[PDB]
């Protein structure tokens, strides 16, 4: 408040609206987001929205999630302080001005991710909205960043009934029975967001086509790369890959070190 310094709105969504911003006390960069306290569907632990606890329990050490640093209690809002990575692009912004990425480079993007994913999972954190929209990318780094945990729910062994996040990247499960568990929903989002990121757009609009699940490739694509594809998106919970499956995929070996990802793919 007179700890940060306030910059431009970044954005505003159902997440409510994301300013950049500045830490007086060291010129550390911040993102500074604000909900309205009715515009919060899901409490934790005093009541702090869920969005806080599960921040709190994957900001501990470093990881592939934008880091929570601090929150306050307004009124009739709650603020959060973040990480912001500068330069940074949302995956979504990079893919529309890209296009379909070159597959060493979405290897490179997805591996980060599935990272990520793993470390929220051993925390107890189900992140719900993985999408290209919730992917930061530090540029310079070439590190990519989870962030909007304001769908997830901590994790559970359990079924999910439960479900507001983004429906494209949703499995066929929620869509026909609004049930789902953690880890294979998940994986389903994983394979939406790698089709996204190698076609450069995601592969289903329609409900009909979620359910139906018949994947169809606009680009060329590697067949070990439609092979993980169709794997993640499994209509069967149980027929997609666990994490460490994904990670053993042939497509999957030799990544690309974040650093030299951004050396040879992002300048
Ligand atoms: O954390 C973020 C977020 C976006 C939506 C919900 O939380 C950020 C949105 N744009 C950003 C830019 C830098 C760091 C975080 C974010």
């Amino acid at each position: 408040e007179s700890q940060y310094q306030v910059g431009p709105l970044l954005g505003s969504g159902g997440f409510g609206s994301v300013y950049s911003g500045i830490r007086v006390s060291d010129n550390l960069p911040v993102a500074i987001k604000h909900v309205e306290k009715d515009r919060i569907s899901d409490w934790g632990e005093t009541r702090v929205p869920m969005e806080v606890v599960l921040l709190k329990k994957v900001s501990s050490g470093f990881s592939g999630v934008i880091r929570l640093l601090d929150w306050f209690e307004r009124p009739d809002s709650f603020v959060l302080i973040l990480e912001r990575p500068e330069p940074v692009q949302d995956l979504f912004d990079f893919i529309t001005e890209r296009g379909a990425l070159q597959e060493e480079l979405a290897r490179s993007f997805f591996w980060q991710v599935l990272e990520a994913v793993r470390h929220c999972h051993n925390c107890g954190v189900l992140h719900r909205d993985i999408k290209d929209e919730n992917i930061l990318i530090d540029l310079n780094r070439g590190e990519l960043k989870l962030i909007d945990f304001g769908s997830g729910a901590l994790l559970k062994d359990t079924v999910y009934t439960d479900f507001d996040g983004t429906r494209v990247y949703s499995p066929p499960e929620w869509i026909r029975y609004h049930r789902y568990h953690g880890r294979s929903a998940a994986v389903w989002s994983l394979g939406i967001l790698l089709y996204d990121m190698v076609c450069g757009d995601i592969p289903f609009e329609h409900d009909e086509e979620i359910i139906r699940g018949q994947v169809f490739f606009r680009q060329r694509v590697s067949s070990e790369c439609q092979h993980l594809i169709r794997w993640c998106l499994a209509l069967r919970p149980s027929d997609r890959p666990t994490f460490e499956e994904i990670q053993n995929h042939p497509w999957m070996q030799d990544v690309l070190l974040p650093q030299e990802t951004a050396e040879i793919h992002l300048h």
